[PDB]
């Protein structure tokens, strides 16, 4: 009887990885350092932070060694996205267990030789306190969602991509979800995307459990916006989903902000769905958008937790957001 713990359960720590100059954060390292420090301190008020700091990142070591509720792990990374390389936690017949899935640079698009080895190092360095299982499947933690009660929400955009687990069919992928993570049902959808995203539409940017009865998703009202069709096709798939007691989900649409562009006019994938559920607090990305406050008030209605915005305009320059930079640990 195994089950993937939900993000809304009691979290012991949040695993992260500090930006350093041995990566694309190099071309704006000072801003990157700032936001992560601001994010880190926001989160440490609600859960202990365990942060990977590249073995050669002296500056970041300093910036972080005297921060209350922060523990540092000297572990090298390609990048900051601990959500997708971080261990996936299951409770297996009572016992906490960490699953080390293969991380492969989002279907081999980016270098991930260091990211993939992160869990291994943390465990060998004694930072991870539970058994660590090496998994023979490629799986990112941002690609799947658990309600902790046997339902896994995920999509085909990501999971059936040719560079994840090509030797498996959809049936075979669902079967490993059932057998490794303890899913009783797998909720699958097929539409929805964000322009600028390279993860192959990670569910954690599109559609997530807020709680065991509620799915929060990315939305677009602008019929002129390129996303309108695919996001409304996605919404109608969400509407077909039933809980294990056969009752519909409550569904909470969060409208994506106004278009954000890089300096070469390529659109950035901003979304409010890339929140972190963090013990007493729901921490929510904001984008210096007029609709930021509305998002936050909207969510306050559906949770007894404290809603905190945190600015992620720096994070989305590198095509990810708050949730992508975290992994909860139990």
């Amino acid at each position: 009887m195994k089950r993937m713990l939900a993000e809304f359960e009691k979290i012991q720590a949040i695993l992260m990885a500090f930006p350093h100059e041995f990566s694309d954060w190099a071309y704006c390292i000072k801003e990157a350092r700032e936001s992560f420090l601001n994010i880190i301190q926001t989160i440490a008020k609600h859960a202990k932070v365990l942060v990977c700091v590249h073995t050669n990142d002296t500056i970041g070591y300093e910036m972080l060694k005297n921060l209350p509720g922060v523990e540092i792990a000297k572990v090298d990374t390609n990048d900051t996205w601990a959500r997708d390389f971080g261990a996936i936690s299951i409770e297996n017949h009572g016992v906490l267990e960490c699953l080390d899935f293969g991380f492969n640079g989002w279907g081999l698009k980016y270098p991930s030789n260091l990211d993939n080895q992160v869990n291994f190092k943390l465990k060998s360095l004694g930072f991870l306190k539970h058994p660590l299982k090496t998994m023979p499947y490629v799986l990112e933690g941002g690609s799947i969602e658990s309600d902790g009660a046997g339902s896994i929400l995920t999509n085909t955009q990501c999971l059936l991509e040719k560079n994840r687990n090509p030797h498996l069919n959809q049936n075979g992928i669902e079967t490993m979800l059932k057998k490794e993570l303890g899913a009783k049902q797998v909720l699958w959808y097929s539409y929805g995307y964000l322009k600028g995203d390279d993860t192959d539409s990670h569910t954690d940017t599109l559609a997530r459990f807020l709680d065991k009865d509620t799915i929060v998703y990315s939305a677009c009202e602008d019929k002129n916006d390129e996303h309108y069709t695919a996001l409304k096709k996605m919404q109608e798939e969400l509407k077909t989903f039933k809980k294990l007691d056969k009752t519909p989900y409550k569904l909470i649409p969060l409208e994506i902000p106004k278009a954000i562009f890089d300096e070469n006019q390529q659109r950035l994938p901003a979304t409010y769905v890339n929140f972190l559920l963090c013990n007493d607090a729901l921490i929510v990305p904001t984008y210096n958008d007029p609709k930021d406050a509305l998002i936050l008030e909207t969510l306050k209605q559906h949770t007894p937790l404290e809603v905190i915005g945190v600015d992620c305009n720096t994070l989305i320059k590198q095509h990810g957001s708050l949730h992508c930079v975290t992994m909860q640990l139990y």
